[PDB]
Order: C-alpha cells, then sequence, then structure tokens
C-alpha cells in the first residue's frame, strides 16, 4: 500500500514528488473535506533531512496565515518509537501552483499578476515579522487554486539571522546577488529578490534571468541592472572588476507594454543593494496593490520565532526525538 494511513482519512491521487517524498490529496472520513497528505518514507536515517523535516514543522506549527500553507494534522506513530520510521503530515490541498499557471496557454492578465503578488507580499509580511526568511522562494513554491487563492509552501530551506556554488547548475533563477556574490549580511531582502523575479515572471510568462550555470546567471543579472557599485561589493570580485562600465537597461524596455505602476514596484524589488529594496510591509503601500491594500487585514507574527534549535548541533536520533516531541505536542494543544 505504502500509505497505511488509519481510517481518519481516505486517499484519493498521488499528486507527485518533493524531492523527499511523497504527496497524496485525501479526504478526511468525517466530515468529508479534501486534505493532502506528504509521507515522508525514512524520515529519521539521514542526519540533514531530519534536521529539514523538524525546522519545517516547527515553523508551519508557529504560523497561522491564509497565505502560507498550514498543518491539519500530523499522525501518531501506530508503532514502537524505536520502530517508527515514517512520518505523514496533514496538509491544506491546493489545485496547482504558479509555475503551472504562469506556462499555460490559459490567459494570464494583470489582475491575476496583481491578486497574486499581494498574498505573497501579505503573506512574506507575516513571515519577515516573525524573523523568518524564506530563502527558496519560486512559482513551484507558492500554491494556488481555480479563485486565485495563494499560499506559500515549502520552508525547508528557511533560516534566522554549509553551502557551496557549484558550477554547472542551473537552479538559481531566484536567488539574490548576496547569495551569489557571498555578502556578509543575509536579511529578509533576500525573498523580496525572489518576489521580483517571480512577478517579472508573471509579466511576460518567461523567467527573468534564466541561467545555465553560476557565471551566466551573474552575466543575465548585470545585462539587465548593469555592473554594481564598487561601494556594492566589498578571488571572486576579479571576475567583475575588470568588465566594461555597464549601465542598468530601463525595465520599460524589457518589458514593452507593461504597466506604469507595475514597474515602478517592480524596480523597487530588483536592485543589487540589499538595503536598497523594498521591504514587503512597504510594499504593500504601492499604488499598484492599492485595490486590495487593507492596513486592518496584513497582520504581523508575534512572537518571533527562535532558531535555538536550530544552531544545537544534534545528533540523529536526538532530532528523532525532537520531532516525536513535535507530533505529541500537536495533539496535546488541539486535544
Ligand atoms: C493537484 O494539486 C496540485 C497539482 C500540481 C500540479 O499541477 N503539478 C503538475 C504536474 C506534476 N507532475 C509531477 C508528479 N507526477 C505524478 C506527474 C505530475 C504534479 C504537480 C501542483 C500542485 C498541486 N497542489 C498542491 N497542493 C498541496 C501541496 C502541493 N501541491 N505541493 C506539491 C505536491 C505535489 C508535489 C509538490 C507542494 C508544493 C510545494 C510546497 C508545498 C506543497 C505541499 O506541501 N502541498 C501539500
Amino acid at each position: 500500500v505504502t500509505f497505511d494511513v488509519g481510517d481518519e482519512y481516505e486517499i484519493i491521487e498521488t499528486i507527485g514528488n518533493g524531492a523527499y517524498g511523497v504527496v497524496s490529496s485525501a479526504r478526511r472520513r468525517l466530515t468529508g473535506q479534501q486534505v493532502a497528505i506528504k509521507k515522508i518514507p525514512n524520515a529519521f536515517d539521514v542526519v540533514t533531512n531530519a534536521k529539514r523535516t523538524l525546522r519545517e514543522l516547527k515553523i508551519l506549527k508557529h504560523f497561522k496565515h491564509d497565505n502560507i500553507i498550514a498543518i491539519k494534522d500530523i499522525l501518531r506513530p501506530t508503532v514502537p518509537y524505536g520502530e517508527f520510521k515514517s512520518v505523514y503530515v496533514v496538509l491544506d490541498l491546493m489545485e496547482s501552483d504558479l509555475h503551472q499557471i504562469i506556462h499555460s496557454s490559459q490567459p494570464l492578465t494583470l489582475e491575476h499578476v496583481r491578486y497574486f503578488l499581494y498574498q505573497l507580499l501579505r503573506g512574506l509580511k507575516y513571515m519577515h515579522s516573525a524573523q523568518v526568511i524564506h530563502r527558496d522562494l519560486k512559482p513551484s513554491n507558492l500554491l494556488v487554486n481555480e479563485n486565485c487563492e495563494l499560499k506559500i509552501g515549502d520552508f525547508g530551506m528557511a533560516r534566522g539571522l554549509q553551502y557551496f556554488m557549484t558550477e554547472y547548475v542551473a537552479t538559481r533563477w531566484y536567488r539574490a546577488p548576496e547569495l551569489m556574490l557571498s555578502l556578509h549580511e543575509y536579511t529578509q531582502a533576500i525573498d523580496l529578490w525572489s518576489v521580483g523575479c517571480i512577478f517579472g515572471e508573471m509579466l511576460a510568462r518567461r523567467q527573468l534571468f534564466p541561467g545555465k550555470n553560476y557565471v551566466h546567471q551573474l552575466q543575465l543579472i548585470m545585462m539587465v541592472l548593469g555592473t554594481p557599485s564598487p561601494a556594492v561589493i566589498q578571488r571572486v570580485r576579479a571576475y567583475i572588476q575588470s568588465l566594461p562600465p555597464r549601465q542598468p537597461v530601463p525595465w520599460e524596455t524589457v518589458y514593452p507594454g507593461a504597466d506604469r505602476q507595475a514597474l515602478s514596484l517592480l524596480g523597487r524589488m530588483l536592485r543589487f543593494e540589499p538595503s536598497a529594496r523594498i521591504s514587503a510591509a512597504a510594499a504593500l503601500r504601492h499604488p499598484f496593490l492599492a485595490k486590495y491594500h487593507d492596513p486592518d487585514d496584513e497582520p504581523d507574527c508575534a512572537p518571533p520565532f527562535d532558531f535555538a534549535f536550530d544552531r544545537e548541533a544534534l545528533t540523529r536520533e536526538r532530532i528523532k526525538e525532537a520531532i516525536v516531541a513535535e507530533i505529541e505536542d500537536f495533539h496535546a494543544r488541539r486535544e
């Protein structure tokens, strides 16, 4: 079967795969309400993964927000603690993600784009007030349904306030320059870079900076934003120091026929300097999102999120203990 849940849920279809692991749509037995169930097959075998899972449970259990994917249940172990391998999390089931929507024959008007961006930023304002950087925002991590309701998901990369830049890789289309040309101060401005990229992706329905490798990535950014001012720098320095004085291409020539306000907002997000970028809070006060802006319906998260548990260097078994403790804690609060 490979999905041995109880009689509380009824599996419908298998939707697909995270890197680890499996997501099936289901139906709660008593309410008939549709949920999504993620099985994590060997959740405690690999220290790095177990750490991700623990991290992601804590952040989701901390957040209550219409624009951030949510945990509805975590299933108890149905076997002894020693034998417990696979963890099942019940989450909000959405109908698609934003990647499928952008890259489809269906039409995508500015009204869609405007509404999708508003929800994204409303979600991030809450996160960032909790002092949680998402770090991996992309359209496939933005879940969506028929009535354009949007939810941010996948917090496995999230961080408070090692990794290596491998060359031949095309997986950094939404990564902020500070994570590339490694500056020593990483803040929540990181997500607003990715938002800019995502935003722009919707306006053209095609990737803004689709780099094929590490270098092609920095080239593509430079081709639009120009060279970063000397001050905005400091081995890696050399590659850029000697490259003809590049000027920023205006966003109007990048997107011909686009909306004046949309670009004003976009231009406040895609900027090398992390401090130069708008915050999510401020972005919501932009004319572009004026239709939707409601001060009394765009809350912060309090208290903020402690990352103590993450810093601590834990064994494989001690992370299993902590994850199990999150499951027991989850049920204690509800029941
Ligand atoms: C029917 O629901 C969806 C379809 C799709 C979708 O259109 N595709 C395109 C075709 C994809 N192929 C890869 C898998 N193969 C079986 C062929 C289909 C599946 C994803 C995307 C998101 C969907 N909805 C969805 N709802 C909830 C999700 C989630 N996705 N997912 C997806 C669950 C499938 C893989 C990820 C999430 C994605 C990012 C972050 C969080 C989640 C998440 O935790 N949940 C619970």
